[PDB]
Formats: structure tokens, C-alpha cells, sequence
């Protein structure tokens, strides 16, 4: 996250880290048992990170649950983006408290203008290089439909949008791919991909969660 604030230890508490030997994605509890994630952050040996604020540092509210399955959206194209969205089952099924908590899937999608929130343990600089420990947090508005596609010409789905400011100097970033966009308490959007980051006229571009209530609600359904 460049551009954003230290988000506090634990109130964010369905925001996870995806590890395998080291934090490489976010994502977000969105039940005891799964994670949402992005597709493009797939890999074997996942062990979910749930309770997390410094990720180098056992600080006491951690749970490390290995991942059992994942599901990549079937219609995932990794040229595009398009559906960049997977779902992660844990062995065993997370305790939850104020701490870790789930977060809701939405009814109905977002609209332009509405403030979100997005965390992550990403890169905070738009140059260079420097990974934060502790979580970082931002507030951005969705944008509109066209400003996102005037942005990214031919490249922005009905299965994306953007979020951010088109001044630059805040977005999400590389590390923070798989996290949590939550707009009113509700799940609305996935860290997925960006020109550079914190770009002028080149905000985020986010995975319209809303698209997916019932691929994620029948998939969990069914296994
Ligand atoms: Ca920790």
C-alpha cells in the first residue's frame, strides 16, 4: 500500500496473508473454513496466516492454518486478468473472534463513488522498494466505470474496476495482490493489478467481487 497509514493490530480481522516460506499475497476469511484470494496468487503449499499484524514477528493473536484446496475461477485468464479470483479451504477450521472475524459478501455491487477500505503488506513506495511488517490500510473511492476505462483502454472487463486516485500517490501495490477491498462491511473487490503503482491516471484495478456470490456460495456449498 503506498500512501496509506499503519492500520492498527488487528482491525482488520479477515484480512490474511497468504505464506509459503515467506508472505507473497492477501486475502480474506469470508467463512471458519475459506479464503478469498486472486487467482493470479496461486500456488501449492499454501499455509493461510490468520491473526496477523507484524508478519516477521509472533505477536500472540495468530492462527497459521495450512491450506487443503484451492480453487482457481474457472474462467480465470491470466493474460487479461479476467476472473482473478480463487478460493483457498483451510485443513482445519479457523476460531473466530473480535480478532478474526469474516467478512460478509455483498448483495448487491458497489457504485462509483463509495468509500473503501484496502490492506495490505505490500510495497509502499511508487519507486523503489520497502515491504512493510506491520498491515497497512487506505481509504479510496471506487471510480467511475468510464475514468476506468479511459485509463486502461481495452483492458477493463465487466469483471473489474477501479478504485483510487487518479492524481496518484496512493494505491495498493505488488504484495498486496489477493486483499481485501470493503466497502460499508462488505467484501466488494480483490487487489489484482495496476501500471506500476500510485500512478497518475492509473489507479487500482480490482476484481468486482459481486460478480462471484454464487460461484463462491455454491463452490463452498459443495466442498
Ligand atoms: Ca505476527
Amino acid at each position: 500500500i503506498v500512501g496509506g497509514y499503519t492500520c492498527g493490530a488487528n482491525t482488520v480481522p479477515y484480512q490474511v496473508s497468504l505464506n509459503s516460506g515467506y508472505h507473497f499475497c492477501g486475502g480474506s476469511l469470508i467463512n471458519s473454513q475459506w479464503v478469498v484470494s486472486a487467482a493470479h496468487c496461486y500456488k501449492s503449499g499454501i499455509q493461510v496466516r490468520l491473526g496477523e499484524d507484524n508478519i516477521n514477528v509472533v505477536e500472540g493473536n495468530e492462527q497459521f492454518i495450512s491450506a487443503s484446496k484451492s480453487i482457481v475461477h474457472p474462467s480465470y485468464n491470466s493474460n487479461t486478468l479476467n476472473n482473478d479470483i480463487m478460493l483457498i479451504k483451510l485443513k482445519s477450521a479457523a476460531s473466530l473472534n473480535s480478532r478474526v472475524a469474516s467478512i460478509s459478501l455483498p448483495t448487491s455491487c458497489a457504485s462509483a463513488g463509495t468509500q473503501c477500505l484496502i490492506s495490505g503488506w505490500g510495497n509502499t513506495k511508487s519507486s523503489g522498494t520497502s515491504y512493510p511488517d506491520v498491515l497497512k490500510c487506505l481509504k479510496a473511492p471506487i471510480l467511475s466505470d468510464s475514468s476506468c476505462k479511459s485509463a486502461y483502454p481495452g483492458q477493463i472487463t465487466s469483471n473489474m474496476f477501479c478504485a483510487g486516485y487518479l492524481e496518484g500517490g496512493k494505491d495498493s501495490c505488488q504484495g498486496d495482490s489477493g486483499g481485501p477491498v470493503v466497502c460499508s462491511g462488505k467484501l466488494q473487490g480483490i487487489v489484482s493489478w495496476g501500471s506500476g503503482c500510485a500512478q497518475k491516471n492509473k489507479p487500482g484495478v480490482y476484481t468486482k467481487v459481486c460478480n462471484y456470490v454464487s460461484w463462491i456460495k455454491q463452490t463452498i456449498a459443495s466442498n
